[PDB]
């Protein structure tokens, strides 16, 4: 009985999921449906809103955090950092974020906006390093807590709790497939459990990179599709409920992007270029016909606009006559 | 089962525009009075104008005044209406032309590309004048092209009586002592006056100008940094007649506003919502405003205005910043 819509917010934390969904239109022709989950419509543009929210509202609910007191810590260069940030002004909490010197003044500014305080580490030692200040500020400080987002119980909980009902609500029950990139693994484990307690027997597919196939028989590399693929296996990510990997190319996943723009009015990141394109691929298959794929857009793209993702469209833009004595 | 955006799957993305939220102010409000914020920010490219872009096309394909792969829409603008216009215009099926001057910036202009508009640099010397004379040209010259016209169109007015008004009036469950907001083209101030006049409520109707170019209060057109409001004339579109009063707001106001609303309020929006909340707040220290309710529009996030005057203050800070030694494992 809180509707978005019909009431008004007490705060902007309670505008945290509720998301909407829309089918992909344009770019699917196959006689599969696709339903795309938009996280990027989340108050701050993540689907890491959501965690902030589980980590800040079960701390607090566990008496293990209290306002005034706690300091919250991460070491993140992506949205989790942004997420909790924006959940410390809201809530009444001094937030610290370490984070490698090679950062955008974009996304330092978008922290530094909400009164988070940074702390830089070189950019050679990368996340290591970053890892690495954050235990040593946690440990140091009898105040500070890690949020520790990759190893969390609350991360997968959350997404049991909301994003899963809601699909399960706005698809009114049709889920054949349920396919979703691989971060930290909360939203794909989270969602899975959810439609495992439902008895709904959706095939659930994770989505990792090419240029890093860990869920495989593969190693960590550089890749340039942010926010899934971290490295490793995360400790929250429970592998059994997985049917399913497909990998997929940057450059596939880039294409995919800028394609939801131009076709469809789905201004996303990277992550979501991936997501759709296997989701896409899995429509293809002949046993699909008539069956619903779900899927997530888990960011805006607007974060992404001075990037590689966008870098061909910024090609064009210049190339461009001015006009000069005319009227 | 008319659309429920938490619980239906909307059919394509311009369904998604509207039925945005509504949110209390909390923090940085001191006084006696309750201000809603109306959150036009959560709008599918963040911003009010998004209303404005489905009104056009939606009433003017249901007026047959332009066809699907035909009709090519055009508007001179350097803000979120020509988003707005693009983004409709990828989804809906139409060719887009947007002239706008060579001084504005890559992130801007690909803002536009990614939905396939066409772009029309004219050269800044000649400003938004310039632009303007290139639109109407190109319109003149063809036959199928149509002036989105967003100063004068009957269809910006219309959608604020039709959507943002009702909206505003079930969040609000009828409480709304008064309404205030900006006007850029005039249409949101001018349409959800129309409705409340309709429902029979006499909220105190307030308009909201920059400081350094105050037209509607008789004093010249001038240069300011709020983008959004303050277009150095009157629209056509706005209803004066409806409007009981204009507060002004320095830019300088309109930027600590907006830089406070992020870091007390966590409400991440541009220099407009920075005025617009400026002004709710001197409206609700009134001793006649205790325990009413003031509504203001938060009319854009805050994250295309990052790189701009509005945030210049917070990046002073994280330029200047140490790294940490040799002195990590
Ligand atoms: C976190 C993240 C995801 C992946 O979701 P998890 O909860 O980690 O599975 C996808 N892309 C982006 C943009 C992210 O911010
Ligand atoms: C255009 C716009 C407004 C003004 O709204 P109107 O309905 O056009 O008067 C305010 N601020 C921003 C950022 C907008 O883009
Ligand atoms: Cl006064």
């Amino acid at each position: 009985e809180f509707n978005k819509q019909n009431d008004v917010a007490p705060s902007v934390d309670a505008l945290i999921g509720n998301t909407p969904a829309v089918y992909l239109r344009n770019m699917n022709k196959t006689a599969a449906t696709i339903v795309l989950k938009l996280e990027s419509e989340n108050p701050m543009a993540s689907v890491k809103d959501r965690l902030a929210y589980a980590i800040y509202d079960k701390a607090e609910k566990e008496g293990k955090i209290k306002r005034g007191k706690s300091v919250i810590v991460e070491a993140t260069s992506g949205n989790t950092g942004i997420a909790l940030a924006l959940l410390g002004a809201v809530r009444g909490y001094k937030v610290i974020i370490t984070m490698p010197d090679s950062m955008s003044m974009e996304r330092r500014s978008l922290l530094r906006i909400f009164g988070a305080e940074l702390i830089l580490t070189p950019a050679s030692l990368g996340m290591k390093g970053a890892v690495a200040m954050a235990n040593r500020i946690v440990s140091n400080n009898p105040d500070a807590v890690l949020a520790d987002q990759f190893c969390t119980k609350y991360n997968a909980q959350i997404h049991e709790e909301t994003t899963g009902p809601e699909i399960w609500r706005q698809t009114k029950g049709h889920v054949d497939c349920f396919v979703a990139g691989v971060g930290t693994g909360g939203t794909l484990t989270g969602v899975a459990r959810f439609l495992k307690s439902v008895g709904c027997n959706a095939n659930i597919v994770a989505v990792e990179p090419q240029e890093s196939p860990v869920l495989s028989g593969g190693r960590p590399g550089p890749h340039r599709i942010q926010g899934i693929g971290a490295g490793f296996v995360p400790e929250v990510l429970d592998r059994e409920l997985v049917d399913e990997i497909i990998q997929v190319s940057s450059d596939k996943a880039i294409e995919t992007a800028q394609k939801l723009s131009r076709m469809d009015g789905i201004f996303c990141g990277f992550s979501a270029g991936a997501n759709v394109f296997a989701a896409l691929k899995i429509a293809e298959r002949p046993e699909m016909a008539g069956k619903t794929i779900v899927t997530v857009i888990p960011s805006f793209g607007e974060r992404y606009l001075s990037t590689a993702l966008y870098a061909s469209v910024r090609e064009e833009i210049t190339s461009l006559p001015v006009v000069p004595v005319s009227e």
